[PDB]
């Protein structure tokens, strides 16, 4: 139980962390073994302290800790957990809970935006058709003709675990991936399995390189149902390069809206298994990971060829040159089409400013260096030289099992 | 802790099982509730602290040579035990010294070059008594390791710590580094990382040339005495001018670096013994020079000058002019070393070798401690295989450790 200091080795700025003392969940590390690079490390009785903990910090946050209203809410919650084995969040608590889950997301470089989140309460939803409707509205609001706005739509919380709401898509908008007879893959290889599942369910594939997948929506534990997002809601950006006029000939494009739909939102012990949320892209997510991962679109080789680079030895850094150029193209393309995007230099600078804000007003900011540092040009961004402390605060976004591994039809 | 910990590669889907972590010796700084993986740095031992550390090491050693529980093993235990009892310390056999040194490297979680761990030339300097002798040992090390460009890894090991008042120390952070000078106008000439050390050298009597690439003198402390200055013979200092295969103007920048990376301020810990002066050396990965030494803001900081000559649009960050320049600089570094026939390894080759090394270690040893934050290169992270590799970080002994800078602790005579 100590105040812990973090140092930036470039600016020499030292911050003092006290916030970590309030954390209650585990990191996955031990005194003897650090696991910082591992990607994936109820009952009434369990429920009430978790609920009380959350109500406590909520009333503490609006400067009414120990108020009439505070105690009454506590009374109300325990008595509701008692009778029904669960409880329902106030609209105000729901919005607070969702913003703080984003605020506490140690892996997210975009958290300077945390309090600017549009929260859609979908807790009255009963069917997959209703889910589809709420999701269309979410996509339309968030896309906003290219001026993207951060949003989250929250479907009903888990009850018995046999009636979960799940969006089976990993994101609301993604491209299909196809196994070919010659053993190669068409489209996005990361979605090959999901695409097969959709096909089995009756989806008719265009079998192109960038086919927008249908929504697969599961309501109240029932079999998931297929829906086609209205295409006019799906903003895409054809990728071209400001100097290489041949770049457009690659036929590359991407969607404007990154909308993660497979995570679990946890607030006060309650579990929201369906909580698709969205902001906007950092260029490297598309330009580095999506396009250049060997297990993804894997385009480095093709680009470097058109750049006429020497590809015989690795020490020519041909991979590195082509990587920067692809990322220039992505940024240039989005900007030219007036679609919100942020480069990794701008994003990491804001994060450092955000950290400083959080230490000042909250006494800390949980941060996962492994995820915060961008997948290219690491050390020429300020976060590389920033020491971070990682710890788990609630409310939070958590991983959950892929739905096809748990569901019985 | 369970006996089995699994790590996955998200790119190849290969899963490895670690059991070696059970032999972890010290804390990492992390707990169940906080991770300190991005923290840089998170008076002698008694008789009674020393017995178990020596035994732990002797057991490991005899186990490694397939003579565990042998008569020679038991007689070695008894000899060490008595020696600690009668003198409060003990002396390693040459074989144990060599074993321990190599294994400190094998156990270094932040080192991406460990596929080479077993090829390490160990120079035994435990007979050294003076700074002049330290200088002699260091010169021979530099000459051997350099090998006219065909670099060979080596370590030179000076006498272990006794009462803590007779430490041997190399005050230099590396055997070969460039001077930095703070100007009265606030600017820095040379390497800003070395300003403090440079000022100490000047104070001890060094006459600086005051240039951009002045090789610093050795500042050497033997047996707890005040440190002494020596100039490394310049013929022993292999350097490489930096030029570029396409950009003719790149030579005009007047950049050069030294061939031999030789870290000299770490402590080597073997079986509870502490070697406070153990300079070691290998060869460079390009990014160490091209990204950190040259492009860090608090270092040589050349991105802007390079970008201006590439005539890049440097008005928006989103032009990625920094990223563009960074690559060309690293191309030039690699090209210049290769052209001059000086050993160097690019980050693609190094990380690819490390993955294979790590897999071999999981199979033959039951694990390989690794610090992802250090193993992943400072540029192009996700296009190297290590980015996608899960790792477990833990501390095995023998090990290399940080120790306080000696000017903070030294009692001047
Ligand atoms: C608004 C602009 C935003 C930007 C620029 C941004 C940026 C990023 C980036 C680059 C990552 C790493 C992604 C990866 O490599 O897969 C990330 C992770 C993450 N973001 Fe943000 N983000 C934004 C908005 C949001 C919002 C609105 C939420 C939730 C309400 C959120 C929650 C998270 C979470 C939970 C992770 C970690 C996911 C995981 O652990 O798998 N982000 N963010
Ligand atoms: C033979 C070629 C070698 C290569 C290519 C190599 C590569 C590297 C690199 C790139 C780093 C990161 C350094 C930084 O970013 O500042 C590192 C760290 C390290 N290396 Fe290796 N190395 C080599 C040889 C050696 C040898 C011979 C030893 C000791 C016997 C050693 C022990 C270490 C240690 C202890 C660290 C971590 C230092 C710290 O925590 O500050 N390396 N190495
Ligand atoms: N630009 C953003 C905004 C929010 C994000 C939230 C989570 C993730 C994590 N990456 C992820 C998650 C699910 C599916 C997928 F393909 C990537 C990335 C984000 N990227
Ligand atoms: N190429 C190599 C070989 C061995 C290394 C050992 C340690 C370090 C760590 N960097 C370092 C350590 C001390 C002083 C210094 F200036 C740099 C880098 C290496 N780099
Ligand atoms: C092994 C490692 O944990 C894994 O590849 C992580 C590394 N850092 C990352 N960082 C971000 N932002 N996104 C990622 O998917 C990953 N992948
Ligand atoms: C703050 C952070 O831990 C620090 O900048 C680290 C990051 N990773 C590194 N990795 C290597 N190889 N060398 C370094 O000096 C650092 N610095
Ligand atoms: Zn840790």
């Amino acid at each position: 139980p100590r105040f812990l200091k973090v140092k930036n080795w470039e600016t020499e700025v030292v911050l003092t962390d006290t916030l970590h003392l309030k954390s209650t969940l585990e990191t996955g590390c031990t005194e003897y073994i650090c696991m910082g690079s591992i990607m994936h490390p109820a009952t009434k009785d369990q429920l009430f302290p978790l609920a009380k903990e959350f109500i406590d910090q909520y009333y503490s946050s609006i400067k009414r800790f120990g108020s009439k209203a505070h105690m009454e809410r506590l009374e109300e919650v325990n008595k509701e957990i008692d009778t029904t084995s669960t409880y329902q969040l106030k609209d105000t608590e729901l919005i607070y809970g969702a913003k703080h889950a984003w605020r506490n997301a140690s892996r997210c470089v975009g958290r300077i935006q945390w309090s600017k989140l549009q929260v859609f309460d979908a807790r009255d939803c009963t069917t997959a058709h209703g889910m589809f409707n709420y999701i269309c509205n979410h996509v339309k609001y968030a896309t906003n003709k290219g001026n993207l706005r951060s949003a989250i739509t929250i479907f009903p919380q888990r009850t018995d675990g046999k009636h979960d709401f799940r969006v089976w898509n990993s994101q609301l908008i993604r491209y299909a991936g196809y196994k070919q007879p010659d053993g190669s893959t068409l489209g996005d290889p990361a979605n090959v399995q999901f695409t097969e599942i959709c096909i089995q369910q009756g989806w008719k594939p265009p079998r192109g390189r960038f086919d927008v997948l249908p929504l697969l929506l599961q309501a109240n534990g029932n079999d998931p149902e297929l829906f086609q997002i209205p295409p006019e809601l799906v903003l895409e950006v054809p990728i071209r390069h400001p100097k290489f006029e041949w770049f457009k000939d690659l036929g590359l494009k991407w969607y404007g809206l990154p909308a993660v739909s497979n995570m679990l939102l946890e607030i006060g012990g309650l579990e929201f298994s369906a909580c698709p949320f969205s902001g906007w892209y950092m260029g490297t997510e598309i330009g580095v990971r999506d396009y250049c991962d060997n297990s993804r679109y894997n385009i480095l080789e093709e680009v470097a060829k058109k750049m006429n680079l020497d590809m015989r030895k690795t020490s020519s850094l041909w991979k590195d040159q082509a990587l920067v150029e692809i990322n220039i193209a992505v940024l240039y393309s989005f900007q030219s089409d007036k679609v919100t995007i942020v480069d990794h230099h701008s994003a990491t600078e804001s994060f450092i400013k955000h950290m400083e804000n959080e230490y000042r007003c909250r006494g800390g900011c949980p941060a996962d260096w492994v995820w915060i540092v961008p997948p290219m040009s690491g050390s020429i961004t300020p976060v590389f030289h920033q020491e971070m402390l990682n710890y788990r605060l609630t409310p939070s976004f958590e991983y959950q099992p892929d739905p096809w591994n748990t569901h019985v039809w």
